[PDB]
């Protein structure tokens, strides 16, 4: 039933770490879910659509972990605070790089895959604002620029910065120093005069 | 002479500000050029070449100005003399917006077109690496990442940061704030514990 649709989006995903969706036949994932191609049709229109729904779900991951942290404060340091929430996006988008690569790609192409990650950047950055406010109001970080355009700007960062790690770009910081690299970036800029 | 070949930069360019460059045909670049389309291809292979010849006008442009202020200090504070050096991106890309964001696109799909802005970005990184790495021998700003990776970082921020603005994305920081934001994020983490 839906254990055909896990297998054509586990095929999706499987075959993206090889290839480009372009190189990737409605017939290469039938195949690879045991399927025939007219009953792939019952399931997704496109192999658009089954990157979308492969974005969906990861980047729905994402949002629930972050949801998770933000209704249970971990007992720590203000730094750690920051390392922990940027630590849910590089371990669930660097666990599904295929998926991340690909989406990516389809934001130029689909409006569905740009209209899905603006709504959760602006989800995101907005959420990131909201904690910035909070810990000027408790006197713990100073009123420098206002928070939404930080908030923006960081975010942004960490996309494209991320993005790059993970996909092995010139130029990239090390996967092994991103998170340290952002996490400073975040802290100095947040807290910093 | 090279004046047919100006013709067809700038009727490129000028059509890149309507639609996009799949969308402009060699037709329309040798009609507004005043040429025949086999004159057109005695200048330039296809119109991908046209757009890599403008995307390398821009990029210059901005590699020049910076590298005019690095010979030439500013007599002005530190704050200052970042802010200077972000604006020439600022103010060259943002007067390019449509090459800008064709180059953007092209990157997917052309290889010149991605090992231009690359090599460009690696220059521009280890400048930036450079002088902070001087910040920090004169004693005025804190050892704390390594130079070059903190670099790379706040060089992607400002890549992505001033393409979102231009390109009136959702979500991005207004144009008229976006220089204020950036210069206050290098500055925090470049001389911030
Ligand atoms: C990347 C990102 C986005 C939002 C938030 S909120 C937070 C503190 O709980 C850390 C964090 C990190
Ligand atoms: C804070 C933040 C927000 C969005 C995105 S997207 C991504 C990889 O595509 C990393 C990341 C991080
Ligand atoms: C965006 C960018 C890149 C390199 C440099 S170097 C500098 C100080 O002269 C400011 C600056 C800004
Ligand atoms: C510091 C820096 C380096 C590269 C780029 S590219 C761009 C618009 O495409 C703005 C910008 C800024």
């Amino acid at each position: 039933g839906d254990d055909r649709e896990l297998a054509i989006l586990a095929t999706a995903e499987n075959l993206l770490e090889d290839r480009p969706l372009a190189d990737i036949s409605v017939d290469d994932l039938a195949k690879g879910a045991g399927i025939s191609r007219p009953t792939f049709y019952f399931y997704f229109p496109s192999k658009e659509a089954v990157l979308l729904t492969l974005l969906d779900r990861v980047v729905n991951q994402a949002d629930m972990a972050l949801q998770t942290l933000a209704e249970n404060p971990a007992d720590t340091d203000r730094e750690n605070m920051w390392r922990t929430g940027i630590n849910v996006f590089f371990e669930t988008f660097g666990s599904h790089k295929a998926v991340t690569r690909a989406g990516q790609a389809a934001r130029a192409t689909s409006v569905e895959v740009a209209e899905l990650w603006s709504t959760f950047m602006q989800k995101w950055i907005a959420y990131t604002a909201a904690v910035i406010d909070a810990e000027r109001d408790r006197g713990a970080a100073p009123r420098t620029l206002p928070a939404h355009e930080l908030a923006t700007a960081l975010n942004l960062m960490n996309e494209r910065t991320l993005f790059a790690s993970f996909a092995g770009e010139q130029p990239s910081v090390p996967e092994a120093r991103v998170l340290d690299t952002l996490v400073h970036i975040w802290v100095t800029s947040i807290y910093g005069e």
